[PDB]
């Protein structure tokens, strides 16, 4: 039988989708396809509702809180989790389960030489000459509602001088090279390794968790019991750290998220 696996348009999205096929694969006698592309969390909790994915490879924590659960936005992780965790089983008997050890957070990124330069550890510290600064953002960032420019904006106490917004994917090309002043950044993407961007201190903690996890319904995880064990493996196993090197591996050193995913597995001996 075909366990179906859910991936959005993210580059993690695809390397962690590929990891759980591989290893799926490796481990039992279990046959995989991935459905790709499913834009948001939205869709993608439809497309579990509707038996068109069996597993969600990579959701959010702060973000199916606020959403898809409707609840207010926990700022402790633990307590986020545990929250979402404890409705999806309740309203879904759905297992979301423990993180795999990285947070997709939004992430005020500056280069060090600048943050030398204007003096910045923090967001905070980014208030004195913010008038000053032009800061890209996603497309979606400023109109985006909880943790949004808006609520950002009421809770720090200081607007940007200009605000950008932009494809993703540009935004750390753009801080590299001083383009942008500082950008809301991702913080797995590789090229904050690559480049060596500074993350600056969410002193205010404005942000919500994202901790990462895969979704799956008790029921597929019951009529294939040889599943929970192999996912059990990839529990705790992914820092951020590590979740940037495997997103650089894609992005940056052009590499298909399936060899990436085999090259992690075989290092780490599965």
């Amino acid at each position: 039988d075909t366990i179906k696996i859910g991936a959005q348009s993210m580059t993690e999205s695809e390397i962690v989708a590929n990891m759980i096929a591989q290893l799926i694969e490796h481990d039992t006698d279990l046959n995989t396809a991935l459905v790709k592309n499913l834009g948001s969390n939205y869709v993608q909790h439809q497309a579990m509702l509707g038996g068109d994915i069996d597993i969600s490879a990579t959701r959010y924590s702060g973000t199916d809180l606020t959403s898809t659960l409707g609840k207010e936005a926990e700022k402790d992780p633990k307590k986020a989790l545990n929250i979402v965790q404890n409705e999806f089983q309740k309203r879904f008997s759905y297992k979301w389960f423990d993180s795999y050890g990285f947070d997709n957070t939004y992430a005020f990124t500056v280069t060090k030489k600048f943050a030398e330069k204007e003096h910045i550890n923090t967001v905070s510290d980014l208030k004195k000459n913010a008038s000053q600064y032009k800061l890209g953002v996603d497309n979606a960032w400023l109109k985006r509602k909880g943790d949004g420019y808006k609520g950002f904006v009421s809770t720090y106490g200081f607007e940007f001088g200009t605000t950008y917004p932009m494809q993703i994917g540009l935004v750390y090309d753009a801080v590299k090279n001083g383009k942008m002043d500082a950008v809301l950044a991702y913080s797995t993407d590789g090229r904050i390794k690559a480049y060596d961007l500074k993350i600056l201190k969410d002193d205010k903690r404005f942000f919500p968790p994202y901790d990462c996890s895969p979704v799956i319904p008790e029921k597929v995880l019951k009529e294939h019991p040889e599943l929970e064990g192999v996912i059990n493996k990839l529990i705790g196993q992914i820092d951020t750290e590590t979740m940037q090197e495997l997103n650089y591996e894609v992005d940056g050193k052009l590499k298909e998220p399936s060899v990436v995913a085999k090259e992690f597995l075989e290092k780490h001996h599965y």
